[PDB]
């Protein structure tokens, strides 16, 4: 599924996202924007490491959840990558909240740093009244 912006914001908040570690709901909505563009069958092969990534918040096949394929690799969130693809976010934002239980916290997705922190990300959440 292809979430709508203010859907997706909807979603997050009522599964418990709003200040997970401290994260703020549009911090998470930058996250999943440029990530995957709000779309929850987004993938993204990377031929140097054989590695995945899966859904919405593109969730990676070496370190995260377990696609089989990958070679050497951990499976963090104890789930398969399949159930990142689903149109039903649940598994995807529990791998998300494991995720940023560890130390870096939502700075594990590096491109996250580059997309999102130390910006304004108020325009991921505004009129969605959340």
């Amino acid at each position: 599924k292809v979430f709508e912006r203010c859907e997706l914001a909807r979603t997050l908040k009522r599964l418990g996202m709003d200040g997970y570690r401290g994260i703020s709901l549009a911090n998470w909505m930058c996250l999943a924007k440029w990530e995957s563009g709000y779309n929850t069958r987004a993938t993204n092969y990377n031929a140097g490491d054989r590695s995945t990534d899966y859904g919405i918040f593109q969730i990676n096949s070496r370190y995260r959840c377990n696609d089989g394929k990958t070679p050497g690799a951990v499976n963090a969130c104890h789930l398969s990558c399949s159930a990142l693809l689903q149109d039903n976010i649940a598994d995807a934002v529990a791998c998300a909240k494991r995720v940023v239980r560890d130390p870096q916290g939502i700075r594990a997705w590096v491109a996250w740093r580059n997309r999102c922190q130390n910006r304004d990300v108020r325009q991921y959440v505004q009129g969605c009244g959340v």
